[PDB]
């Protein structure tokens, strides 16, 4: 992802308008100060349950710009259950993004990890390629750090 | 060797109006070796061998 971002030479990003009706949208932590509040990472949207239920959710995002759309999403790995319970309302559900081409399924590991700046929970990122003719699905019951857009 | 695959239940964009999927595995069974399938469904399974 890396040498990926940089043979690239542009940081870029188009703001896209998901249907992420059911879940509460911008989640945020004492971990990302940004202008002395909480908050979280710019390009990642944190969605949290909306009224005790998350619902599985199937949104859709198709590419119709001739151009490939480089996307980053992750998946929140919570420390404790009871955490889970505090942010999803329900149990983990294996996070599913896929395309006409490809599927990245992430299953969530809820367990204690080595406190890091006192968090024990962590994020793995992960980055989807769409191109011109295809879209962009993701299927969610929890735990997913999904996208506010693509990068060129 | 030993291959584990887990079924992923779930639409995908549809493709020939298909919105599943095949993923495909290969498997070389050495000249003393013995080949052993566990399935409790889900599994597209060969008819033979490639030389
Ligand atoms: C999850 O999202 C996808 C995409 O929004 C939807 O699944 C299926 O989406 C296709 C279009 O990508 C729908 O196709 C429709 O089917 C008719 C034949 O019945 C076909 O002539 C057209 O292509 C038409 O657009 C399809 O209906 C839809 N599947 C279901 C079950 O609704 C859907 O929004 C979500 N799928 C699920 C299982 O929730
Ligand atoms: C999104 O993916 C989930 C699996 O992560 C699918 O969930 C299924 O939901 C139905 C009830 O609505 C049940 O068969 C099971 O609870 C789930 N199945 C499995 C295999 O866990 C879900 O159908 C997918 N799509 C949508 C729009 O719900
Ligand atoms: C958003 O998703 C809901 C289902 O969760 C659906 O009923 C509604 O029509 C969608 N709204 C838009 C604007 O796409
Ligand atoms: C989340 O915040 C961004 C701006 O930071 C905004 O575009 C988005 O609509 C907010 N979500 C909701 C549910 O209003």
């Amino acid at each position: 992802l890396r040498s990926l971002v940089a043979s690239s030479g542009t940081l870029e990003f188009n703001n896209e308008s998901f249907n992420w009706t059911g879940v509460t949208q911008n989640g945020t932590s004492s971990a990302c100060i940004r202008r002395s509040k909480n908050s979280f990472f710019s390009r990642l949207n944190w969605l949290t349950h909306l009224n005790f239920k998350y619902p599985a959710l199937n949104v859709t995002m198709p590419n119709n710009e001739q151009f490939d759309k480089l996307y980053i999403w992750g998946v929140h790995h919570p420390g404790t259950d009871k955490d889970q319970i505090f942010l999803y309302a329900q149990a983990s559900g294996r996070i599913t993004v896929s395309t006409k081409r490809s599927q990245q399924t992430v299953s969530p590991n809820i367990g204690s990890r080595p406190r890091v700046r006192n968090i024990p929970s962590r994020i793995s990122i992960y980055w989807t390629i769409v191109k011109p003719g295809d879209i962009l699905l993701i299927n969610s019951t929890g735990n997913l750090i999904a996208p506010r857009g693509y990068f060129k």
